[PDB]
């Protein structure tokens, strides 16, 4: 294995300081994240992360032509954070971030100025960090995209990206000092993974003829699952296959040859709305699968964290189960199951319940509730990979009439993370009649311990209603939103802005398997809801 491949392998795993400096505004706090603390960096190191990506948007911190000098306060803060991270023995990746769509995007019709600013930027950055450790690396530009004429991708685009990458390369390499063999990180167009984009990055790299170069791509999951639309509520075969194909060609093009790959950002697209957009068990299964295949293909990966994963005020994870799954996946595969939920109908004779495990080469070693092991043969059984909860255990763990999660059954395995079943006491969910305006519409809801997976919308004639007309299944959180703490389901202005005046049949799909029908009558800005 070469030096640069070992360099990149040594970065596994990595973390993005998202919506930090990259925020588009007066400074790094403009998007709601606090200023960076020493304890933030130290926490990221303590949690086992061995590298950090620091996205920076520069445009609003630049002086005028021709120097375009970077504001010294801002720049000193960025450098300080980088120093802190180097002190924690982290690898650091530094870039140009939103500048890509802010002012880089316009190269076809503004070439000379864009090249000028880009050059001034990477000159100042090259000079500032000339003496810094090789553990600090530069990436040319985040997610390069250019002005569209004949579609989102065209030939002059490829030329533009190659010119940016080449100019960047020569600025840094001519800077001298530690910049002479500083590892450089180059993106595919839009940091996407199409074979043609991969090939063109490959060609650029062969052109540069440099041993210290790293390819980078981004990945946010098979689109319909990642934003929960078109009925892709579960982590199923198409999502998996998209992962396999994607990183197969990434591996063949770069890793198979001498070029190491950094997955500079990953996550699920829907997280931009909310973490609650992807059902918990399905989310966990997605990340477990993904990181397994990245590991099998030696892809160093870096989690996108805009503030929603690590609580930066308390320096602990919002979702500990989630991070435990990531942490476990760094070392090897975890067993999962078909669901992280166990539903029991309240006021229905409690019976034995089967549960399909996905052992992934692991072995079940026990079950626990509240840290106490359950009884073999009195509380549960295991046939092959099929787990049975015995009726008496379920009875003991539950409370008649109390809907919701009554207990958490923890499955333990010889290797990997523990899997947590939520024992849900449910009743059939119920909706109520309502009246409202399109901008303030919410259906009163009796969730009864159940949770909304998705929602169909069709007109009375059977035609698909609302946004993304090509499917009946509407996008979670964009078109509708379960608000459990307020006992309601919101129907958004965005949904109503794209429906005719008509009867609209809504079908809510719940994770219990229940489906509830509901009817809207929309006229102008007013809507009537009928149970």
């Amino acid at each position: 294995q070469t030096d640069i491949q070992s360099y990149v392998a040594d970065m596994q795993p990595g973390w993005n300081l998202g919506n930090t400096f990259d925020a588009v505004g007066d400074d790094e706090t403009a998007w709601g994240n606090p200023r960076v603390t020493r304890e933030l960096i130290k926490t990221i190191a303590d949690e086992g992360y061995k590298s950090i990506r620091i996205p920076v948007t520069w445009e609003n911190q630049m002086g005028n032509a021709p120097d375009y000098t970077i504001n010294e306060d801002f720049f000193s803060r960025v450098e300080q954070v980088i120093d802190w991270a180097l002190e924690e023995d982290l690898y650091v990746m530094l870039n140009l971030h939103h500048d890509s769509w802010l002012w880089i995007y316009n190269m076809e019709h503004n070439y000379d100025e864009v090249m000028a600013k880009y050059t001034a930027l990477w000159e100042q950055l090259s000079e500032r960090f000339q003496g810094h450790s090789h553990k600090l690396m530069f990436e040319s530009v985040n997610e390069p995209r250019f002005t569209r004429d004949w579609g989102e991708i065209q030939e002059n685009h490829h030329a533009f990206l190659e010119e940016l990458n080449t100019a960047f390369y020569h600025i840094v390499r001519e800077s001298g000092g530690s910049n002479t063999e500083r590892p450089l990180v180059l993106p595919t167009l839009e940091t996407a993974t199409s074979q043609d984009l991969l090939n063109r990055l490959h060609q650029t790299m062969k052109d540069l003829n440099d041993p210290n170069l790293i390819a980078t791509v981004h990945y946010y999951g098979f689109w319909p699952f990642s934003v929960n639309v078109a009925g892709y509520t579960r982590f199923e075969e198409e999502t998996q296959q998209d992962i396999i194909d994607t990183f197969n060609r990434v591996h063949n093009t770069f890793t198979a040859n001498g070029i190491p790959v950094v997955l500079g950002e990953f996550g699920l697209l829907g997280f931009d709305t909310s973490t609650d957009v992807i059902q918990q068990g399905e989310k966990l299964k997605f990340f477990e699968f993904l990181i397994h295949h990245l590991n099998e293909r030696d892809v160093t990966h870096m989690l996108w964290d805009n503030g929603q994963h690590l609580n930066r005020e308390t320096y602990s994870w919002y979702d500990q189960e989630f991070h435990n799954m990531l942490k476990a996946s760094w070392e090897g595969r975890s067993a999962t199951a078909e669901s992280n939920l166990i539903h029991v109908r309240d006021g229905e004779p409690i019976r034995d319940q089967d549960i399909q495990l996905h052992l992934h080469g692991n072995e079940l070693t026990g079950l626990q509730v509240d840290g106490d092991s359950l009884a073999l043969g009195e509380d549960y059984e295991l046939a092959g990979d099929v787990l049975t909860m015995k009726a008496d255990a379920l009875t003991a763990l539950m409370t008649p009439g109390e809907l919701g999660t009554n207990a958490v059954i923890t499955a333990q395995f010889n290797s990997g993370a523990d899997w947590h079943f939520q024992l849900q006491n449910v009743d059939e969910p119920t909706l109520e009649n309502t009246e409202g305006s399109t901008s303030n519409f919410a259906i009163p809801a009796h969730f009864n311990g159940d949770s909304v997976a998705t929602m169909e919308a069709v007109y009375a004639n059977g035609e698909f209603a609302g946004p993304q007309n090509w499917t009946s299944f509407k996008e979670f959180g964009y078109t509708f939103s379960p608000v459990y703490d307020k006992g309601e389901i919101v129907i958004t202005d965005a949904f109503f802005n794209e429906v005719r005046d008509d009867d609209i049949h809504l079908t809510f799909h719940f994770w219990s398997g229940e489906m509830v029908e509901y009817t809207l009558s929309k006229n102008g800005n007013h809507v009537q809801g009928r149970r």
